[PDB]
């Protein structure tokens, strides 16, 4: 029971709980206890919520960002069903009323006491929303399906809730002693060091002497820095970089001069260093957990008495506009001088002010903190900038979190990826971000679900394993029922990896149709049939992966042999037919980030009243170079369509005609003008999106098109011009945009109009894209590793330029892409 839950949580996080105890770090012991209570309390509150409020936790409504329609409905106990005529603008209650009246006429004798469960899905229909706003109904429109719903009474819903229950006086120049080592290299060895607050240095870099290349060296040098003990900030960081010289980095190590309880770090410290794959302030402040092979640096932090960092109470007592839109020294002085009026008249310039203050001056810092305490709540966009590595202070961070509490579950969900990456900056295990995320995660099952997998995937990384395992453990104490749902997924993912290795070996000896049959034999085995069937999709907790259709399952013949897994459900009909791509051996983190952005562009466009028919399909990294991808049904690649396949409905003489012929065959009659509008809008957005993000290697094999006419791109392994990518236009698309005519300038200017509208809309939001890409420098993706990668986004959107200049410059780029297009 208790051991079962503990051994289940270890099974789930992929790390033994005992490994946390064996450290004997009281910070860790303190984190597990504080959080467990926090998380446990959230579950207690959650058990007293009303059935409709419970549905908002467990079944978050999936909405869309005069005409009637057919709809099927039924009840829980009985299996008989009925159909109705209802408006797109009608409410769930209106639908539930006719459903109640039809049962009241068949049964022969209160809509507010029912909820419409989508059959064979983890979705419900309720609230003050017109039937059109629901994704499941909006889906039934384009597919022409019959919505099948179950009338679940308030009593039955509460039965599910029940069954799912669980100081300044020290004015000496700061110094430390450098004792001995235990490393390998061959020359002479040196040890640089330095103090930091964020990216900036608190003083100068003090190197040691050139001891010869050969040992477990001994220096025993008192390294005295160019800064006083009184001038050290609460979040002072001390780096170390060991290297050889006659140029060669060997290892790096960082640590906080203060502890988590605010006390200055005393005496003797052994630092287990990480390799290099010169000085790295961004890197984690905890030591390498591979104690055996990891080299080290033993040092002494001199004592000075039990000294603690001053409490708040103590600190509390201690041509202007022209430049406020980096800066000079005479300007830095002006900004700092005027600091009072920046609070009063320019509160949203806080981030700019914090950068001009001297963090190596406890007076400037006390006066800065003093102002910051009485600063007003900034916007969510401004708060995201305050979570940058440049703002390490806790008071700043705690205030940034204060301003992100207003995020909706959907706005939180949009930024969640970046919020998990900021935890990699965090100096102390317990923090407000962790407190926030975890609290929000326990308030919404979809946020908890998605946060979980964001943590769970990076467990194989040593720098975060401890941090993330602890947060996940906490979540499982708070979400005991969801933990089981998540295990079923883990077991499925566990099998998928085993099955995929088989398929990878098999393909090297045998052939594809044999491997395919061999693979299906493995799937039919007892453990695989139970493990891969019946589970909520990791890509979408509302989709249910029920019966795995083994005959339809396969893999693509491409290096990593990605598995193609297909599902079906009797209870859902066609809505229960869903496919997933399991990938292993490649990192999908970049693909998820490229997709997150495309989806954000669709939101910012949709918010300005512009729907460019984008297809931001699910992609979820779940483990070590492991993840799932969502199969977008009723779609095929341009290469598979351009084949110009023999005796198909799209037989064409030339390549240009292949595309449009495919659309005529999938959208006959009046349906084709809708499909070309769909194609034009989606193409505009994907032309703009791939241009802004710089997505190269765009061949017909990785560009797709839906049977509805919507264009979409796949395989986002290379972004930000890291194969300077130009704007791209293919003649085969221009031809379709032009309704299959060599000259339809009428349509072409509408198209060019969408590319111009879209492009400018994103420039107005250029800072959001920059603010979110700035927090991803924590993640460590090969192509999001420096300011030069952020410079691509600044340049592509042209933020330094005005609207007039950027649009004029973009029209030339658009024309240039049109000239190169044959
Ligand atoms: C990063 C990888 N990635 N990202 C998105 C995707 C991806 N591929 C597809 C797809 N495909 C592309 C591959 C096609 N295909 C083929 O031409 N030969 C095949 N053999 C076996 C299976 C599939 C085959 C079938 C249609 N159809 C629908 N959605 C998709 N998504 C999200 C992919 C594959």
């Amino acid at each position: 029971v208790k051991k079962l839950i503990n051994s289940q949580i270890s099974l789930l996080i992929g790390k033994g709980l005992h490994e946390f105890d064996s450290l004997r770090d009281p910070e860790v012991n303190d984190f597990r206890t504080k959080m467990r209570q926090f998380c446990e309390e959230a579950a207690a509150h959650r058990q007293q919520l009303g059935w409709v409020e419970w549905l908002q936790y467990s079944f978050p409504l999936q909405l869309e960002p005069n005409r009637a329609l057919l709809v099927n409905v039924k009840f829980e106990g009985s299996e008989e069903s009925f159909t109705f005529q209802v408006s797109t603008k009608d409410m769930p209650l209106a639908l539930m009323a006719c459903a109640l009246r039809k049962k009241a006429t068949v049964f022969r004798q209160q809509p507010e006491e029912y909820a419409l469960q989508v059959n064979g899905r983890h979705e419900y229909l309720y609230g003050n929303y017109p039937l059109c706003h629901f994704q499941y109904i909006c889906s039934c429109l384009h597919s022409g399906l019959t919505p099948h719903l179950t009338m679940v009474h308030s009593s039955s819903i509460l039965a599910m809730r029940d069954e799912q229950s669980n100081l300044w006086s020290l004015e000496q120049p700061f110094s430390i002693e450098l004792i001995e080592g235990r490393k390998v290299n061959a020359m002479k060895l040196v040890v640089q060091a330095g103090l930091f607050h964020g990216n900036e240095m608190l003083c100068k870099t003090v190197s040691s002497s050139e001891v010869n290349v050969c040992s477990e060296p001994v220096w025993k040098q008192r390294l005295e820095f160019d800064i006083s003990v009184c001038d050290l900030p609460r979040m002072a960081r001390l780096c170390f970089a060991l290297y050889a010289v006659v140029d060669c980095p060997i290892a790096w190590a960082n640590l906080m001069l203060f502890d988590y309880k605010d006390q200055l770090k005393t005496g003797e410290r052994c630092l287990y260093m990480w390799p290099s794959v010169l000085l790295n302030p961004a890197g984690t402040v905890r030591g390498n957990p591979n104690t055996e092979s990891a080299a080290a640096l033993v040092i002494y932090l001199p004592e000075v008495a039990p000294v603690y960092f001053p409490a708040l109470e103590k600190i509390l007592e201690l041509l202007r506009e022209i430049l406020e839109r980096e800066l000079y020294e005479h300007e830095k002085d002006l900004v700092w001088k005027m600091r009072h009026e920046v609070q009063e008249h320019f509160p949203e310039a806080l981030a700019r002010l914090l950068l001009v203050t001297k963090w190596n001056k406890h007076e400037d810092v006390a006066q800065m903190l003093y102002l910051l305490c009485s600063w007003p709540e900034l916007p969510v966009l401004s708060a995201l900038e305050l979570l940058d590595f440049s703002f390490p202070d806790c008071y700043v961070g705690s205030f940034a979190i204060k301003s992100l509490r207003k995020l909706t579950d959907d706005e939180l969900f949009q930024y969640l990826l970046q919020l998990v990456q900021v935890l990699k900056y965090e100096s102390y295990l317990d923090c407000e971000l962790t407190k926030f995320l975890l609290g929000r995660a326990l308030a919404n099952r979809k946020i908890g679900h998605f946060l979980f997998w964001h943590l769970r995937s990076e467990m194989h990384v040593p720098s975060v394993a401890l941090r993330f395992g602890l947060i996940m453990e906490a979540y499982c104490r708070g979400s005991t029922h969801h933990m089981k749902v998540l295990m079923k997924q883990g077991e499925a993912l566990s099998k998928l990896k085993a099955l995929n290795d088989f398929v990878k070996v098999s393909s090297q000896k045998t052939t594809k149709p044999q491997t395919k049959e061999m693979m299906h034999m493995c799937m039919r085995q007892e453990t695989y049939m139970e493990a891969l069937s019946h589970l909520q999709s990791p890509l979408d907790p509302s989709t249910l992966l029920e019966e795995v259709c083994v005959e339809q399952c396969t893999f693509m013949d491409s290096k990593m042999k990605p598995l193609w897994i297909m599902y079906s459900s009797e209870e859902a009909g066609s809505a229960g037919n869903v496919g997933i791509i399991f990938k292993n051996g490649d990192d999908l983190r970049q693909d998820m980030l490229t997709l997150q952005m495309i989806q954000l562009m669709d939101v910012l466009w949709k918010q300005e009243g512009l729907d460019l028919r984008m297809t931001p399909y699910g992609c979820l990294p779940t483990g070590d170079r492991t993840g799932l991808i969502e199969v977008v049904l009723h779609s095929d690649t341009i290469a598979n369509i351009q084949l110009n396949k023999s005796n198909m409905a799209a037989t064409a003489a030339f390549n240009k005609d292949a595309l449009l012929n495919w659309l005529k065959s999938k959208n006959p009659g009046e349906a084709l003008d809708r499909a070309i509008e769909e194609f034009t809008l989606s193409c505009a957005g994907y032309c703009v999106a791939t241009y802004v993000l710089g997505i190269g290697d765009r061949h017909s094999d990785n560009i797709m098109i839906r049977e509805s006419g919507q264009l979409f791109h796949i395989d986002f392994g290379h972004f930000l011009g890291n194969f300077r990518v130009p704007f791209i236009l293919t003649y085969d698309f221009v031809h379709v945009i032009q309704q299959g005519k060599t000259n339809n300038s009428e349509k072409f200017e509408r198209f060019r109009g969408y590319c111009e509208r879209a492009y400018t809309i994103l420039r107005r939001h250029g800072l959001l894209f920059l603010h979110l890409f700035a927090l991803m420098r924590a993640a460590g993706l090969p192509e999001l590793s420096c300011s030069k990668d952020i410079q691509y986004l600044k340049d592509s959107l042209a933020l330094g330029k005005t609207e007039e200049e950027a649009l004029k410059h973009f029209r030339v780029k658009f024309n240039e892409a049109l000239r190169e297009s044959w």
